[PDB]
DNA sequence: CGCGCGGGA
DNA sequence: CCCGCGC
């Protein structure tokens, strides 16, 4: 975020050129321009850039997310005067409190009213009780009295709350989770009229938003419940209509959900004063919403003066009438497991499936259950980002290490002079050159062999965020507390300063798009400052020093006294580690396993990033896209069980071989990654990853250059590795990291080992003379398939999931031959939405595969943190 | 192999 | 919209 300007979020179904209107009024009395945006998944997006200190100055939501941000401390508390908070109405300042403080400015208020057809009604009923009779006469007539989304509770909430029920319970500022108002008296008289309405034949089970719509506008019935957002829609058809207070129940007022539009100041910015003052004297004016309004309407609006200006619309006035009889929806992440408790209990309640006093009943303790367990594990998470490996550093420990490593790196200079130079493998290796492009001969039907390097130029000097470490003290301190151990005396360590990490990753994302999401000019200027380290087995580790971000330490953790002063104040993580793998007995079992999944067509072939490159991917998967699919592993796998001959589970032992030798390669290197393992996949995880490692997905590249990315749902690290079939001469194809400075050609056996999800990164376009094919491949979590699979699990049992694979591919099969291809695609949508509707139910039992953050839906951005404090 | 159809959202 | 699937 850029001081001295102001950058603004909000949704595209508002304002926003309205909003420009007044950024650019106040531009021209500042001189500070103010540029709107309008991302997409901005409810999602915000959260997950706010907690890297990025993002906008200013963010426009619904204030029931803010609490949940301010939570996490993505908002900066407001201080408005007395004066100022006058010109609100009230309770839209109760709407942006979190813990007794202010987090955001109200702008809008929107509610649900009775919606009216004035040639079928007159006079619309002032209560729910008159509507059966009301009901009966429209029936006579051709018609029905009332049609609303009866899916949603958004949407049957004001009836059900009107005489006592509530969400949750609010006393002293806060919401106490344990007292769900779901299971008393009058939350069950009020279901119980919605019903007996149904019972009555008054209102249908089925009714959702688009037929209740679609009903209303074309004049069927005389009354609908809908928001200011409907009126538009209303506005084109032949209806004649008006929005009115809603309907009371026992006498009470129809207590609609109220969601206030809120404008928050992100904690990161440097601008708030800024922020303050361009809301409080340049929007929240008469002026300001106006400018707003004209481009999209707010409706109803939290400043008393330009209110009483709209509330001269009648539907304006109804909408902030019922908002003050309703209820301010929670600001607090627990009213998900309140939406998702009521929507069955109504559903259940509609359909006959439950009565209405066991639909609230199981509702009730559902959403207390689910409620308590979200803030468990929301402080299980914070355990497992500030988790420490298991110590082996020492002070007497450094030194023995050091001394070790001092004596590797005479043996390895020793025999260096011996044999005339650096080799890997067969490969010479000169730090003093990068390689550009380089021969690889096949002699022999095993992995062809890195041999000589063809163009070159000068090799790139280090960025200056980037210094390798010299002193064997440091480079001890760092293997013992980090859990890496690379080849002895044979290997370079990094230090990466945090906050340049950051900006050079920014940088980079830059230069792809300024390219058009592709290698060109910008990202091929990056790549003329990378140093080579072709050859070469390197560790990174950033150091994030200690606020007196992207990357999370916890300076409350343990702290190791570190040789090197400079360490001080300073937490180090691993962000990523280069290897080379000797040939062997290894580099054959893996080798050989991707060719037993090739030629058996165990690949499913897609394509990533629009059309940026071909990838094909093998697994344990779950397309939830193939409505069929309810076990691990793509189509082909699924196939593969039921029609061998020979053995069902051939691939998967292939596939857990793959993925283990893999693993065990990388974990005598990196002891950190069977930490990481052991931390993050659950019990209900565990099997659904390949083997005892984290990898669940592998994928599989041939010649192929991949954009500068940033993986996102994804692991904390990533394991990419690369081999090569024929003979020939490969230019390009680079893998570049362009954040640490450094890319390497990928040689006999290169495996890269690094946070995908922190570090961008990504892979030369290649040209090829001769047969040479290079393959590439990524062993990785992508947890959204491990917790898919561990809710398929929890609701059918593990081992039960074949049978159902089996089954669903047999009935789609059977359909498809009698009734051909159309009745085939009923009967795997059908699966689809059985599937849905039991991950759902675990989903929201907290049944879960991988630990997440429940902030930002990701895995944490690093782990194992160790910070390093040297008092004199 | 291309393009439709599809789920989740 | 997208490191799927099938005619
Ligand atoms: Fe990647």
């Amino acid at each position: 975020i850029e001081e001295g300007k102001l950058v603004i979020w909000i949704n595209g179904d508002k304002g926003y050129n309205g909003l420009a209107e007044v950024g650019k009024k106040f531009e021209k009395d500042t001189g500070i321009k103010v540029t709107v945006e309008h991302p997409d998944k901005l409810e999602e997006k915000f959260p997950q850039v706010a907690a890297t200190g990025d993002g906008p100055d200013i963010i426009f939501w619904a204030h029931d997310r803010f609490g949940g941000y301010a939570q996490s401390g993505l908002l900066a508390e407001i201080t408005p005067a007395a004066a100022f908070q006058d010109k609100l109405y009230p309770f839209t300042w109760d709407a942006v409190r979190y813990n007794g403080k202010l987090i955001a400015y109200p702008i809008a208020v929107e509610a649900l009213s009775l919606i009216y057809n004035k040639d079928l009604l007159p006079n619309p009923p002032k209560t729910w009780e008159e509507i059966p009779a009301l009901d009966k006469e429209l029936k006579a007539k051709g018609k029905s009295a009332l049609m609303f989304n009866l899916q949603e509770p958004y949407f049957t909430w004001p009836l059900i709350a009107a005489d006592g029920g509530y969400a949750f319970k609010y006393a002293a500022g806060k919401y106490d989770i344990k007292d769900v108002g779901v299971d008393n008296a009058g939350a069950k008289a009020g279901l119980t009229f919605l019903v007996d309405l149904i019972k009555n034949k008054h209102m249908n089970a089925d009714t959702d938003y688009s037929i209740a719509e679609a009903a209303f506008n074309k004049g069927e019935t005389a009354m609908t419940i809908n928001g200011p957002w409907a009126w538009s829609n209303i506005d084109t058809s032949a209806v004649n209509y008006g929005v009115t207070v809603l309907p009371t129940f026992k006498g009470q007022p129809s207590k609609p959900f109220v969601g206030v539009l809120s404008a928050g100041i992100n904690a990161a910015s440097p601008n708030k004063e800024l922020a303050k003052e361009f809301l409080e004297n340049y929007l929240l004016t008469d002026e300001g919403l106006e400018a707003v309004n004209k481009d999209k309407p707010l409706g109803a609006v939290a400043l008393k003066s330009y209110e009483e200006e709209l509330a001269k619309d009648p539907r304006i006035a109804a909408t902030m009438e019922n908002a003050q009889k309703g209820e301010i929806m929670p600001n607090i992440p627990q009213m998900s497991a309140f939406w998702y408790a009521v929507r069955t209990a109504v559903i259940n309640a509609a359909s006959g499936r439950q009565t209405v006093d066991a639909a609230l009943a199981a509702a009730q303790t559902n959403a207390a259950r689910a409620a308590a367990m979200s803030v468990a594990l929301a402080s299980e998470y914070q355990l497992v980002q500030n988790a420490q490996l298991p110590q082996r550093w020492s002070q007497s420990a450094r030194k023995s290490l050091a001394i070790l490593e001092a004596t590797a790196r005479k043996e390895a200079t020793a025999q260096m002079e011996a044999a005339g130079g650096s080799f890997c493998g067969q490969f010479p290796v000169d730090p003093a050159f990068k390689v550009l492009s380089l021969e690889y001969s096949a002699p022999n039907p095993d992995i062809a062999r890195a041999i000589r390097r063809v163009d070159s130029v000068p090799n790139p000097p280090l960025p200056s965020h980037v210094v390798a470490i010299q002193s064997t003290a440091v480079d001890a301190d760092l293997s013992l507390a980090m859990g890496v151990s690379l080849t002895p005396g044979r290997h370079t360590s990094y230090l990466v300063d945090a906050r340049a990490l950051q900006q050079s990753n920014s940088a980079a994302v830059a230069a792809r798009k300024a390219d058009g999401d592709k290698w060109g000019p910008a990202c091929d200027e990056m790549f003329r400052g990378c140093r080579c380290v072709t050859g070469q087995e390197v560790v990174f580790y950033t150091a994030v020093k200690e606020p007196a971000s992207l990357f999370k330490p916890s300076f409350d953790g343990p702290a190791f006294r570190p040789s090197w002063g400079e360490l001080s104040g300073k937490a180090t993580g691993v962000v990523a580690c280069v290897l080379q793998v000797p040939i062997g007995k290894e580099t054959d079992i893996i080798c050989a396993e991707y060719d037993n999944l090739v030629s058996k067509g165990q690949f499913a072939t897609v394509d990533r990033f629009g059309g940026d490159h071909t990838v094909n991917m093998t697994g344990n998967a779950l397309i939830q896209n193939d409505g069929k699919a309810i076990s691990k592993g793509y189509a082909v796998a699924h196939r593969a069980r039921v029609t061998s001959n020979v053995y069902g589970k051939a691939n998967d032992v292939s596939l857990q071989r793959l993925a283990e030798t893999v693993w065990s390669v990388v974990e005598k290197r990196l002891s950190f990654m069977p930490a990481y393992r052991d931390l993050v996949i659950t019990e209900q995880g565990k099997p659904f990853m390949l083997g005892a490692t984290a990898t669940n997905i592998i994928s599989l590249t041939e010649n192929q250059g991949v954009m500068l990315h940033l993986d996102t749902d994804d692991g904390v690290w990533t394991i990419i590795l690369w081999f090569h079939r024929h003979s020939g001469i490969i230019a390009g194809g680079e893998f570049v990291l362009p954040s640490l400075g450094i890319s390497f050609q990928p040689l006999d056996f290169t495996i890269v080992v690094f946070a995908a999800n922190t570090i961008v990164h990504g892979t030369r376009p290649l040209q090829t003379t001769g047969k040479i094919i290079r393959w590439g491949s990524s062993h990785f979590l992508r947890f959204k398939d491990v917790n898919a699979l561990a809710q398929l699990g929890a609701a059918y049992g593990v081992d039960e999931l074949d049978a159902k694979q089996r089954d669903q591919l047999e009935e789609v099969d059977a359909a498809n031959s009698k009734d051909g291809v159309g009745a085939a695609r009923r009967v795997a949508s059908c699966m689809a939405a059985e599937r849905k509707a039991a991950i759902e139910a675990q989903k929201a039992a907290c049944v879960r595969g991988v630990v997440m953050n429940p902030c930002t839906g990701r895995m944490p951005s690093l782990l194992f943190w160790q910070v390093w404090r040297k008092p004199p």
